[PDB]
């Protein structure tokens, strides 16, 4: 469905875009926005979203913290987490890994390359 609620947590720019506008190319108009990992979590309790995309770096809480947050949480840990950066690390692409992250993707990057990310994460959690 493309009734499949997402949280843009983080700044969002892509390059010439913004997240939640290559969203809309691909048919997803529901959709939300946090400001930092706290801002998020806050917005989580309110329930009813499906998927989370969100930056590495964050003031008041990161990325990285806030994706071990949402795993810990018995009730949303299930929930996929697909991180932005624009700074590729082997030492950060190890620690989402092993932290629990559904992918990992390197701005700036075009509505095909989103694409191609979100369909591997449907398919491997089988959706």
């Amino acid at each position: 469905d493309k009734e499949l609620k997402f949280l843009v947590v983080g700044n969002g720019g892509t390059g010439k875009s913004t997240v939640r506008n290559l969203l809309k190319e691909l048919g997803f108009n529901n959709v939300e926005d946090a400001e930092d990992g706290v801002d998020a979590l806050n917005k989580l309790q309110a329930g009813g979203y499906g998927f989370v995309i969100s930056d590495w770096n964050m003031p008041n809480m990161d990325g990285l913290e806030l994706l071990k947050t949402i795993r810990a949480d018995g009730a949303m840990s299930a929930l996929p987490v697909l991180m932005v950066t624009a700074e590729a690390k082997k030492e950060n692409i190890i620690a989402a890994a092993q932290a629990g992250a559904s992918g990992y993707v390197v701005k700036p990057f075009t509505a095909a390359t989103l694409e191609e990310k979100l369909n591997k994460i449907f398919e491997k959690l089988g959706m």
